[PDB]
DNA sequence: CCGTTTCGCTCAAGTTAGTATATTAAAGCTGAACGAGAAACGTAAAATGATATAAATATCAATATATTAAATTAGATTTTGCATAAAAAACAGACTACATAATACTGTAAAACACAACATATGCAGTCACTATGCCGAC
């Protein structure tokens, strides 16, 4: 992989960088290199965006097993069996 | 004696009957840590119980007679409780004199930055290689 997944990318397209000097690039599926895109977060990802096409339904993450994962799992069923117990106390 | 069916029981999901509180305000309860003076104890030293026997000293009744400590007064006086009042010193109530800050006003250097023509390294702009398995193709 090389970079893998970075930390700047997590809020950033597939198809789109981030230098070092907060300067934004847009990568070329035909050799590999890039231009000049923006300055601004939200305003060099949607450029990213409308050219191939949004994310997805979720995330992807697909290496090659698993890691240690800390996201959202609300639930109703799981509120109501601890909500049984408070009403006997 | 034993098996079979009805009946007493409790679990599970609808159908009704009843009563109504939150903050202020000020305590009251109780586990746990905090800080000295007096007497029962104990080993050690001083006074006393132990112990006995002929000789020395005290035990005491019954009454006369000189002696004396000391409570009982009785009058004398330091001692003790309590102010009164003025000489003497403290200290606000005045006031000008004196040295001192806040302020009144003039005199002068210079901090702090816009404005403007250049000068140019450096980040950004644009393209290819570094570095190593995908994908696609065979096994």
């Amino acid at each position: 992989m090389g970079r893998r997944r970075s930390h700047e990318r997590r809020d950033l397209p597939p198809n789109l960088y981030i230098r070092n000097n907060g300067y934004y690039c847009y990568r070329d599926p035909r050799t590999g290199k890039e231009f000049g895109l923006g300055r601004d977060r939200r305003i060099a990802i949607t450029e990213a965006i409308q050219a191939n096409i949004e994310l997805f339904s979720g995330h992807k993450h697909k290496p090659l097993t698993a890691r240690i994962n800390s996201d959202n799992s609300v639930t109703l069923h799981s509120w109501l069996d601890r909500y049984e117990k408070i009403l006997a106390s």
